[PDB]
C-alpha cells in the first residue's frame, strides 16, 4: 500500500531541514527572499532563470501544505540551487554561498527521507 502524508507531519519532518539552510549566516543571506532584479539592476536574470525559488517561497509553501510529497520539496530546493549556479559566476558570492547551503542540505536530508520512507 503506498504511503500518504499529512501536510502538517510532512511539514514537521522537512522543516527542520529548511530551517538549517536559513540558518547559516553569511550563507542563507542571498536567498532568503526572491531575486528582484529591478531592485537589483540585473534584466537578464529572468531570461536565464525560467522558474525563480528562494527560501521564503519555499518555507511559504510548506507551511500552507503546497507539497504532497516529500520530493517536491526537494525539488524546490534543488530548482533554487540551480539557478543560483546557472546565474552566477563560480567564484562569486553567491555562487560559494549557494554551495555551502546544498553541502548542509545534502548531510541533513538523507535521514530525514529514510525516516519518510
Ligand atoms: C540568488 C541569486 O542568484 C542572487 C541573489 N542575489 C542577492 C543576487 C544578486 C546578484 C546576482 C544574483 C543574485
Amino acid at each position: 500500500r503506498k504511503k500518504i502524508f499529512k501536510p502538517e507531519e510532512l511539514r514537521q519532518a522537512l522543516m527542520p531541514t529548511l530551517e538549517a539552510l536559513y540558518r547559516q549566516d553569511p550563507e542563507s543571506l542571498p536567498f532568503r527572499q526572491p531575486v528582484d532584479p529591478q531592485l537589483l539592476g540585473i534584466p537578464d536574470y529572468f531570461d536565464i532563470v525560467k522558474n525563480p525559488m528562494d527560501l521564503s517561497t519555499i518555507k511559504r509553501k510548506l507551511d500552507t501544505g503546497q507539497y504532497q510529497e516529500p520530493w517536491q520539496y526537494v525539488d524546490d530546493v534543488w530548482l533554487m540551487f540551480n539557478n543560483a549556479w546557472l546565474y552566477n559566476r563560480k567564484t562569486s558570492r553567491v555562487y560559494k554561498f549557494c554551495s555551502k547551503l546544498a553541502e548542509v542540505f545534502e548531510q541533513e536530508i538523507d535521514p530525514v527521507m529514510q525516516s519518510l520512507g
